[PDB]
């Protein structure tokens, strides 16, 4: 079992199909697609725009992890990343070193990050310092999120941030030096999650960072999209941001999230 929820749909990118419906190992959500893992296959649904929905060969079996970005998607298969879809600001090219080796992979909304042997490796836009990957995160990083124009990542248990900083959103908090678990980015705004706590910070014009109660402890799991975020609490998924709220189906039995830009999706 499914849900998505949230946004438009202008596309479909939450419309998720039948053979999609159950046995998903991983779901990843792009602008205008989305993507699932299936017993090692990739399965794709919504607007083929920029080649994203066209799947590699590679990708219909033994594929590892996926994620999404605005014009392309990513797949890691046996340490090797795979990259498809638009390449306007060189996030589909991938690097030789990122060809073996990789632990994880994240994807920004025009940028793609790998997570190998405890370094970021990043590739595509850097136009806001995004792909720019600082020293502290070379090596012991592992966790790691792409936002918008920013990307995160874990490194003995503190978090690392880097790009855009219009909001503080890149200005880690002292809470969030140590005993972090895993991070998430929005457009503006970060969350780390800490000893079953989400810590938030940057722009709360829509009150992004105003952290709901019932998340400020027993969270297993969270996510952001680009304005809402999505904590995993003891099977009940608890939304904030931009208005956004969590519907009944995702009230108890979800066993992961993962938030698109505008939909988030929960597996059951």
């Amino acid at each position: 079992s499914v849900v998505a929820w949230g946004g438009n749909n202008d596309w479909g990118e939450a419309t998720v199909p039948a053979e999609a419906q159950s046995g998903v190992d991983a779901i990843a959500g792009g602008y205008f697609h989305g993507l699932a893992l299936k017993g090692g296959k990739v399965l794709g649904w919504g607007a083929n725009l920029n080649g994203q929905l066209t799947m590699p060969a590679a990708t219909q079996s033994g594929v590892d992890a996926i994620a999404a970005g605005n014009y392309h998607s990513l797949a890691l298969k046996d340490g090797e990343v795979i990259a498809w879809g638009g390449n306007e600001d060189g996030q589909t090219t991938v690097p030789a070193e990122a060809r073996s080796g990789v632990d994880a992979i994240a994807a920004g909304a025009w940028a793609s990050y790998a997570l190998k042997d405890g370094k970021v490796i990043a590739w595509g836009d850097d136009s806001d310092g995004q792909t720019t990957v600082p020293a502290e995160a070379q090596s012991g990083v592992t966790a790691l999120d792409g936002g918008v124009y920013t990307a995160l990542a874990v490194k003995n248990g503190g978090v690392i941030a880097w790009g855009d900083n219009y909001f503080g959103q890149t200005t880690v908090p002292a809470e969030a030096q140590s005993g972090v678990d895993d991070v998430a980015g929005g457009i503006f705004h970060s969350l780390a999650l800490k000893d079953g706590k989400v810590i938030a910070w940057g722009d709360n014009r829509y009150k992004q960072t105003t952290v709901p109660t019932e998340a400020l402890s027993g969270v297993s799991a969270i996510a952001s999209g680009e304005w809402y975020s999505l904590a995993l609490k003891n099977g009940k998924v608890i939304a904030w941001g931009s208005s956004r709220t969590a519907p009944s189906s995702v009230q108890s039995g979800v066993s992961s999230i993962e938030a698109g830009p505008n939909a988030a999706y929960a597996l059951k």
